């Protein structure tokens, strides 16, 4: 035993905090494992907005109850020979999101914010169309891929008449239990630190960067106190990477790979012009800020022997246009010197909205 | 802190056993993740047997090395800026194979053990070529996925000029950190318990059941003492099985899900004519039996909105005649209830041969 060895398992034995606004998945303690799934209402539901709201209300009722339960009882409590018996609670969560495709279905794009507005075309795009958008979005996390995949299934199962996937993507970050330090800063594929730059969650930045802002008008403040996230799956050339020495590889980024100080220091906690640290910092950008929550992915080889892995990239923020947007278009026209060695092939943007006492998720949206 | 909690941390915190024979990753404890890797020579090479020996000879020599230098060191040991620094061991472990296709390409099939004729056609196939053989193996197995990933780049870098990927599947267990007892036996996606009947690996019949006896024929030889994988990627009808409630779902296999005890009974440690375990049972097929070490998959969901998730079932045989083919046979053409609700999309069949002091893997069979 030991103090670390407790908190190496403190993950996978704990329940997640239920309370989190504007919902779970953001805040506290981010779980090693990540389902996004993007999903569209059924077919023919869709074709019209009377049926096309009805199973709105329908999925996003059932989703809401069910992660309800989910954030207390663990799937297999909640069905007899669910894959996970047996399992500790894995700190399950689940984030339900609307994209602003779900208002034209419903008509009531009356409804729809500014900040909800269709991310632009980047230069650097090589987005393949099956892998973006959607009506909807799930994103469930646990510490254990096995308690993820019974909550997904659930979760799936309860809007399966309403809705059909659309496209979904599954990442892992180290387990705590395998970390020699659990409180370390999760590396990703190309062996970085990830997520040092992210403003601290004790820290009021934290709320500021993520919260939505009311709005103006009564017909958008559905997504006041709420949170806008982008999702980009960001495929990585590992192989032209790995030709790099590791000095080659710290200049691209402006961070070392070994203790993830900027260059020229010794602590976490000279950077050459195209740096990505130094495009995408808030001060190249007006104060651009976001809260970046991403997963790795690995999905082994595709055509031509093409390695399928990457960064399922997952930025927060309470308006994308003074976040992820001016970022991106920055590294993108400012030859960001890492846009050499990544693809953007998938994108969405979800509205999440906050969680209130006594209404299930989006049924302002959705009325009644 | 506490014995189980412990027992939980352990396979994160291990290095595995690099002597086990005739390979590790057949015996011991199955770390929580594996990527099964199907790779052929390169194109060019492989053309011609004198070019498709000597880079067979490179490939199996260089996994050999790395193999030997992942069972005692980690992938950040091996390399600067590899994904996993700063973690723990987590049960890292290596498998080599070979396919028949590959003695076809260096013109060697008088070397061909008659256990490595390819396996036959079976009624309920439904097999996607691109899924199917190959050359060779690496089976990669860890407790944590970042690990995985950064000793599966390793691996297949040092033989990137002489093969390229085939096919692959990373696969998934409960992780013992989130496991209530980490001893209990692993469940599949149908919530079934999986293992139970395999002969335990402190008994004579594990070594016996596994393990190639001597060959007639000393061009046959190489695989004295190895061992054989039948691999199936198969894939669950889940949205059809969680419609069956939980007594008819536990009539399919002839055990219960709750502990797994046969039908009638209370302990894991009446059954339908056509259960799975009754038609599978060595007693239903002339003695054939063999080791069960497979992996749950999860990759989301494919056209027309099916669901891409299953069994990554691994079968480790002295011989395949007298293990897998008589077996799978009995179910395909017996009609197993679980046929309805599976389908095999992937097949392979690799010799994987007994490491040997002083040699690289299957350099008996190059020669050299
Ligand atoms: C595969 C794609 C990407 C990789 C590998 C990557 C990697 C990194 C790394 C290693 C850092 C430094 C550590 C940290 O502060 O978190 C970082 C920082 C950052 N990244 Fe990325 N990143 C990627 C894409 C993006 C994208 C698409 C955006 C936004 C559009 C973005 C925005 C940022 C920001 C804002 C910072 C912090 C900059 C600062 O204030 O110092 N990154 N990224
Ligand atoms: C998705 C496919 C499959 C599923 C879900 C499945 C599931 C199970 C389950 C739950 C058991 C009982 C627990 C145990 O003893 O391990 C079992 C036993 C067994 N399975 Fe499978 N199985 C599958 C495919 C296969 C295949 C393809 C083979 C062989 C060709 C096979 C051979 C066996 C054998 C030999 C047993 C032990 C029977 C005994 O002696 O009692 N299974 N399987």
């Amino acid at each position: 035993a030991s103090p670390k060895a407790e908190q190496r398992l403190r993950m996978a034995a704990q329940r997640a905090d239920a309370t989190a606004a504007p919902q779970p998945g953001i805040s506290g303690p981010a779980p090693a494992f990540v389902h996004v799934i993007a999903l569209d209402l059924a077919e023919e539901a869709r074709k019209n907005p009377d049926t096309a709201r009805d199973s709105a209300a329908a999925a996003l009722r059932s989703w809401t109850e069910l992660a309800a339960r989910l954030h207390e009882e663990s799937p297999h409590d909640i069905a007899e020979g669910a894959a996970s018996a047996g399992l500790l609670p894995a700190s399950l969560m689940v984030t339900v999101g609307i994209g602003g495709s779900l208002l034209s279905a419903i008509d009531a794009e009356d409804r729809r914010p500014d900040a909800l507005a269709d991310l632009p075309e980047f230069s650097t795009d090589d987005l393949h169309p099956r892998w973006c958008g959607g009506d909807f979005m799930l994103q469930v996390g646990a510490e254990d891929p096995m308690v993820l995949t019974a909550a997904v299934e659930e979760l799936v199962a309860a809007a399966a008449d309403a809705t059909a996937v659309r496209w979904s993507l599954r990442g892992f970050r180290r387990t705590a239990a395998a970390a020699r330090d659990p409180d370390a800063t999760p590396r990703n594929l190309m062996g970085q630190i990830d997520g040092t730059a992210n403003p601290a969650q004790d820290h009021p930045l934290f709320d500021r960067t993520i919260t939505a802002r009311p709005a103006d008008n009564p017909a958008h403040a559905w997504m006041d106190g709420g949170s806008y996230l982008v999702v980009r799956r960001i495929r990585m050339l590992l192989t032209e990477w790995r030709k790099l020495d590791v000095a080659a590889r710290e200049r691209v980024i402006g961070r070392r790979l070994d203790t993830g100080a900027p260059l020229g220091s010794r602590n976490e906690t000279l950077i050459p012009e195209n740096a990505h640290v130094r495009l995408a910092s808030p001060e190249n950008n007006l104060g651009a800020r976001m809260f970046r929550r991403g997963y790795s992915y690995d999905q082994g080889w595709r055509d031509d022997g093409v390695r399928d892995a990457g960064l399922l990239f997952m930025a927060w923020q309470g308006d994308p246009a003074t976040g992820f947007i001016p970022v991106q278009r920055s590294l993108a026209d400012q030859g960001d010197a890492l846009n050499r060695y990544i693809r953007h092939e998938g994108s969405a943007l979800f509205a999440v909205p906050a969680a209130r006492e006594g209404r299930y998720l989006g049924q302002d949206l959705i009325e009644g």
